[PDB]
């Protein structure tokens, strides 16, 4: 299993300036909870993004050039970066937006949060479509004091 997971905002902003500009931790812990345990496969511009290794997953990124960093996996091509997972039921894609772009096609999960938020965004998630996929998963949340913008969960299958 190749899945994708995203934090996208209105008009499927996922990034300005290679930050996340909002704070939502609820959606952090549930991107905690569906990786743990995962490979997570990220492109360079992510990987400085982030800043740091990522704890209790291996961490592969892509990078057409030399890596500068040992406490991760780096590769050169996307069928590289998947064998490097090794044998694990589901290997998880963290982004950025060309990484999702390359992987979408291989993939038979996403794990999206909706975001009710505008931001001004310099990178968006890839446009799928009306018809490829089906919801198997629906959990909605208003914004309290920790999350200051209501939120959807959805988990999509491929049909
Ligand atoms: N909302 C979210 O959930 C979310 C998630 C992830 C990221 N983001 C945001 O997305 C933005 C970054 O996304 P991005 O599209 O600019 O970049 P990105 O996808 O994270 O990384 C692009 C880089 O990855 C390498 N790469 C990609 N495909 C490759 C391939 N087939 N072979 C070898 N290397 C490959 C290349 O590294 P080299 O250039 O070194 O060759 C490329 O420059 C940031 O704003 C980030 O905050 C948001
Ligand atoms: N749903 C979703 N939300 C996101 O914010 C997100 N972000 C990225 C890329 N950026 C990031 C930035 C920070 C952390 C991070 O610090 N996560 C910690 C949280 C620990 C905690 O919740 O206490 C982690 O260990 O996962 C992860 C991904 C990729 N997919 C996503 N997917």
């Amino acid at each position: 299993m190749i899945s994708l997971i995203a934090a996208l905002a209105v008009d499927r902003v996922i990034g300005m300036e290679n930050a996340m500009p909002w704070n939502l931790p609820a959606d952090l812990a549930w991107f905690k909870r569906n990786t743990l345990d995962k490979p997570v496969i990220m492109g360079r511009h992510t990987w400085e993004s982030i800043g740091r290794p990522l704890p209790g997953r291996k961490n592969i990124i892509l990078s057409s050039q030399p890596g500068t960093d040992d406490r991760v996996t780096w590769v050169k091509s996307v069928d590289e970066a998947i064998a490097a997972c090794g044998d694990v039921p589901e290997i998880m894609v963290i982004g950025g937006g060309r990484v999702y772009e390359q992987f979408l096609p291989k993939a038979q999960k996403l794990y999206l949060t909706h975001i009710d938020a505008e931001v001004e965004g310099d990178t968006h998630f890839p446009d799928y479509e009306p018809d490829d996929w089906e919801s198997v998963f629906s959990e909605f949340h208003d914004a309290d004091a920790q999350n200051s913008h209501s939120y959807c969960f959805e988990i999509l299958e491929r049909r």
